[PDB]
């Protein structure tokens, strides 16, 4: 299409729907309850980015939103996907773990935070205030990497696994606010589709590479 | 009202007012845990899609949708409805067979992906573009109804009137995807107002009808 | 700002950004699986409502809904507030007295019922329809209410606690459909700046005073 950025657009749908159908084969087999769930968790996070990456590559997940007196291209649909893939993500962590409810809900509360005041940010007309929105949603996050290390003496083999996806998850969550921060949401100061690249191998890596790590591990067995 | 489906929407809402005033009156009593699970799950189903049909009947639930260079009403409610219902009714069929945490968060999470990829399809501008969408909702149902035969020897009373259910529920669902490809949101072959006698007929059916069966069983108490 | 609603939206804000912090600094040390619960969702339940607060005194979550031939400012954002904060607050209640999974479906999904029909009743564009929704809400309401009073002989601390917030529940929810029904989105006796002084006390009593009393319990300890 007309949209420089088309490009990532299409291999990220491409990408994530290959994953999807990756982890769909592979889970396909599977008895052990506790490994159905992050089967099922897993699977279900590429396929929902498949969707998204999907609306955004025709056009749907994209909408004007004037502010410094312009019509800034916004992809909405990010935010519809990491509204449920983020906390899925989480989840996988938490199980990992065997979280405590209480922590579980705080993580994914937090999350819910982080990525509505993110896209309430992403709407917003007034310039300056985007970025309290950006500041709120960073603060959320701030908390989740920080139960993530310090809110959790297991099998040997969970800690592990549970280790090396909370290192990848914490590197990589924590440059999505940097690329809104300099990018077309932001300052503007890094054009659309260069934008449009980073969020397509941060999202790949945090979704395909995190599950293929996640997913070939026995961790996930009882 | 001008609309020639208001009788349909009439009947649907009266028909999903008196079964929600129905199931609520039948589980007043109910004090065995698993048969109150049943009757909340199976009460809210119509009281939900009550209040949806009303929507639609005062006309707060349809906008129009510009594609094939036309404006086409599209009645959005009902995805709003089935976002809530049909994961709702899939909860009572996999609490009945016991399902693993697993498998009920595939159906859900397919489930969620089902409606709303029709409802990206519904409001798709890009006549072309909106049978994508229809295709990989479709694809999302499929998973389903796989499922809900090879994903899952319990109690023979569990087993009959799950058996019952399954067959009520992939026959209904699969009318949905065709009445949508035929009629207003689709290929444009089945006016409006008789793809909402339709929907309301099925609605009635998957949610009334499919209640009726399931909370009359003793399948439903420990 | 221009708007004289503007500062019981930033003190709104602020209180509930100061309980917020509050209960988050409070909830550190806690180890008890039981406690961490009641503190993760009431600890949720103002930040979330900061955020709204926080958009509409921004301007954010305000929009212009015509109805009786009159642009009328209608704050969407407490439905997405309440959306999720009046459900926790329900959960808080019922894992206080051990409720059966199917009476804490019953109540969310009430509840769900409750704040999206308020939502349609606020931006219905057809004056006398706006109180068609407003009484099933009202509904949805009663019915919460009645299962809080004869839907549930545990620790006497526990039902102690439970009796007041109950109590705190039935008379602080009960006032806003009246305050609704007073003011802007309904028959407009009352102006918009006393209605968002109204319903920030509410909101900040049933929130940040409602945790006050529950996390001060040790009723919330196993
Ligand atoms: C599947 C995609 C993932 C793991 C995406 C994660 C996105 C975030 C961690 C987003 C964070 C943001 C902020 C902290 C500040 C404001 C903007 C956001 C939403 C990009
Ligand atoms: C309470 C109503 C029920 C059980 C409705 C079920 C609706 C579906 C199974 C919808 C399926 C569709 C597709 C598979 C393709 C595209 C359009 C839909 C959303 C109508
Ligand atoms: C945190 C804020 C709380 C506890 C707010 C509660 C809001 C309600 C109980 C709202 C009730 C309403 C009705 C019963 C009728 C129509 C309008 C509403 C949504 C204001």
């Amino acid at each position: 299409t007309g949209r420089p950025e088309w490009i990532w657009l299409a291999l990220g749908t491409a990408l994530m729907g290959l994953g999807t159908l990756y982890f769909l084969v592979k889970g396909m087999g599977v008895s052990d309850p506790d490994a159905k769930k992050f089967y099922a968790i897993t699977t279900l996070v590429p396929a929902i980015a498949f969707t998204m990456y999907l609306s955004m590559l025709l056009g749907y997940g994209l909408t004007m939103v004037p502010f410094g007196g312009e019509q800034n291209p916004i992809y909405w649909a990010r935010y519809a996907d990491w509204l449920f893939t983020t906390p899925l993500l989480l989840l996988d962590l938490a199980l990992l773990v065997d979280a405590d409810q209480g922590t579980i809900l705080a993580l994914v509360g937090a999350d819910g935070i982080m990525i509505g005041t993110g896209l309430v940010g992403a709407l917003t007309k007034v310039y300056s205030y985007r970025f309290v929105w950006w500041a709120i949603s960073t603060a959320a996050m701030l908390y989740i990497l920080y139960v993530l290390f310090f809110g959790f003496s297991m099998r040997p083999e969970v800690a592990s696994t549970f280790k090396v996806l909370r290192n990848v998850t914490v590197v990589l969550w924590s440059a999505y606010p940097v690329v809104w921060l300099i990018g077309s949401e932001g300052a503007g100061i890094v054009p659309l589709n260069i934008e449009t690249l980073l969020f397509m191998v941060l999202d790949v890596s945090a979704k395909v590479g995190f599950g293929l790590i996640l997913l070939r591990s026995r961790a996930i067995f009882g």
